[PDB]
């Protein structure tokens, strides 16, 4: 009785994902409600229907498609639950991409997922349960195929962020992790949270939690840049105008945009937001790990975030920290390691 795994990491801004065939995924975390369109690439089409108990068909575009329509799932203004339409559309889609079109009678979907470090335990059940209630067939209108998502109890397993990115063997080269009595960081720089996370080396090359050392913290993601700018841009329009998402996304990009025939340069805004971003995120990080920063043999940041801000990340320990081979996928290839060893 085989499994097939397919670890899928949740944003609220990119979902990510791959399953065990090393096919991977991403995509913007918006939706949109979706209408008959009338070697192109999938992930930028995504256009969709969810068919459920209660015989709805809810159509939907999802991904860059979504991110180019006036109708948005909010970017900025999207209340933070774990279960809602959103996560539900978004998660189909990345299971729906990622399943394959042969799978035996025997073979069931595993789904390897999971939450923020400090957001896991009050949130690890109503993931569960929005899992276990997972009884929809995702329909791929402009693809010819369709797939169905159902997910038997304990066929699914939860993993808080942090120590999958860590403990790779893909994006880490763990032979020169292991050292006595150091420490290893990770920065996961993400949307609307940002993850920091220690482990301690025991004398005999064992890595060991240290939730003293680290947090998720709230307040701190790349959403921060996000509104510093949506606000720069009405403040200088002084026209009371404001971007829709794809265009506040593209002025987070480089600070350009082509607004109503004006050339809007924002480009000073955004460095300082970014350099102020990082310097909180650096702070927080320094007020866990006090003299103990001496004691570390690597700090690797992650993450969307972390991509686009390693040139200040790198900062608060310069000739020691690093970045991960494939920042955003770093949890996500975490979570097929830790589920197809199970
Ligand atoms: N090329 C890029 N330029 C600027 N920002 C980017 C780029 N790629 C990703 N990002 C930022 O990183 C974020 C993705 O973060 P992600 O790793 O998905 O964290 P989360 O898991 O919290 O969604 C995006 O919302 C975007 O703001
Ligand atoms: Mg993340
Ligand atoms: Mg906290």
């Amino acid at each position: 009785m085989n499994k097939y795994t397919i670890a899928i990491d949740l944003g609220y801004g990119q979902i990510k994902g791959i399953n065990q065939d090393n096919k991977r995924v991403i995509f913007p975390s918006i939706i949109s409600s979706g209408k008959d369109r009338s070697d192109d690439n999938i992930v930028d089409n995504i256009h969709v229907k969810i068919l459920d108990e209660y015989f709805n068909e809810k159509e939907y575009f999802v991904g860059e498609l979504a991110k180019r329509q006036p109708s948005n799932s909010s970017f900025i203004n999207r209340d933070n639950k774990i279960n809602s339409e959103e996560n539900k559309v978004l998660l189909a889609t990345a299971l729906g991409l990622l399943i394959p079109n042969d799978l035996p009678n025997d073979t069931k979907i595993h789904i390897v997922t999971g939450l923020p470090l400090e957001h896991f335990i009050k949130q690890k059940q109503a993931l569960n349960d929005m899992l276990k209630d997972f009884e929809h067939t995702i329909k791929f209108v402009d693809h010819n195929f369709s797939r169905n998502i159902k997910f038997e109890e304990s066929n699914i397993t939860l993993f808080p962020q942090g120590a999958g990115a860590i403990f790779s063997k893909i994006n880490n080269d763990i032979s020169s992790l292991l050292i006595k009595e150091t420490f290893i960081g990770l920065i996961d720089v993400g949307f609307k949270t940002t993850d920091i996370v220690v482990f301690r080396i025991n004398k005999d090359k064992e890595p060991v939690f240290e939730q003293e050392m680290s947090a998720t913290l709230d307040g701190l993601g790349m959403i921060n840049i996000y509104n510093t700018m949506d606000k720069a841009f009405t403040d200088n329009s002084r026209d009371g105008s404001k971007l829709n998402t794809e265009q506040l996304m593209l002025l987070c990009e480089e600070g350009k945009i082509f607004f109503k025939g004006d050339y809007i340069d924002l480009k000073k805004d955004l460095i300082k937001a970014r350099k102020t971003l990082s310097t909180n995120i650096i702070n927080k990080a320094d007020g866990l790990w006090g003299d103990d920063k001496n004691s570390f043999n690597s700090i690797m940041i992650a993450g969307g975030g972390g991509k686009v801000l390693y040139n200040h990340l790198k900062l608060i320990e310069p000739n020691m920290c690093q970045l991960i081979d494939n920042p955003e996928f770093a949890n996500a290839i975490g979570y097929l390691e830790f589920g197809k060893q199970f």
